[PDB]
């Protein structure tokens, strides 16, 4: 099955998922000097006050913090988006060392990690239908750098020991994702894809310019997770990022001057 090793990693994915070589793949490098300021872009509206987290799951590739998406409770709108996108889950991608881990890059800079808040367009009724549409998902991407601790992340960090291995989950209620946001909602946006198989070309990407800071100790705990299942040979869950893909016939737009 696909993963992030030598034998099953990103360079192999195209064999099972030929869209890996498609026209709107993610992530990409954001060349800051080429991205054009678009004064028509709106402020992003992030409405997470009623977000209801339920559970955290180690799926063998990352961990997902899952939300109740059976009503409009936590939604993303505005920015480049038409209509309303409901939060379903967030997860991260990270490295074995602080010098790599992000999926998007900024002028070729790699951050230590990248947070993805995944939302689906309510006009398609369910997530599985949304991923079949070119405007089905909106993913809000946030870079992580290592420095000061992020207090709002610590609840996530502290539950990771209970979901060490693939297929483990834990109750994870009352977690407030507002504590993971940077001060500024300035962003870049472009049309792209899921960064994991099946690599579907269904995503409007919204990547915040301002990173969040997390501590070395926080990211070190991400790196103690396992890709393997319980009792199997330990493979640390590190370097679970896809590298930048060709931009092809796409424009990255900036919300800010
Ligand atoms: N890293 S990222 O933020 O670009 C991607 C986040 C969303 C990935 C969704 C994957 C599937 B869900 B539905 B089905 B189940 B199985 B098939 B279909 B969607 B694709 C897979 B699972
Ligand atoms: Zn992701």
């Amino acid at each position: 099955h696909w993963g992030y090793g030598k034998h099953n990693g990103p360079e192999h994915w195209h064999k099972d998922f030929p869209i890996a070589k498609g026209e709107r793949q993610s992530p990409v490098d954001i060349d800051t000097h080429t991205a054009k300021y678009d004064p028509s872009l709106k402020p992003l509206s992030v409405s997470y006050d009623q977000a209801t987290s339920l559970r955290i799951l180690n799926n063998g590739h990352a961990f997902n913090v899952e939300f109740d998406d059976s009503q409009d409770k936590a939604v993303l709108k505005g920015g480049p988006l038409d209509g309303t996108y409901r939060l379903i889950q967030f997860h991260f991608h990270w490295g074995s060392l602080d010098g790599q881990g992000s999926e998007h890059t900024v002028d070729k800079k790699k951050y230590a990690a990248e947070l993805h808040l995944v939302h689906w367009n309510t006009k398609y009724g369910d997530f599985g239908k949304a991923v079949q549409q070119p405007d089905g998902l909106a993913v809000l991407g946030i870079f992580l750098k290592v420095g000061s601790a992020k207090p709002g992340l610590q609840k996530v960090v502290d539950v990771l020991d209970s979901i060490k291995t693939k297929g483990k989950s834990a109750d994870f209620t009352n977690f407030d994702p507002r504590g993971l946001l940077p001060e500024s909602l300035d962003y870049w946006t472009y049309p792209g894809s899921l960064t994991t198989p099946p690599l579907l070309e269904c995503v409007t990407w919204i990547v915040l310019k301002e990173p969040i800071s997390v501590s070395s100790e926080q990211v070190l705990k991400f790196r103690k997770l396992n890709f393997n299942g319980e009792g199997e040979p330990e493979e640390l869950m590190v370097d679970n990022w896809r590298p930048a893909q060709p931009l092809k016939n796409r424009q990255i737009k900036a919300s800010f001057k």
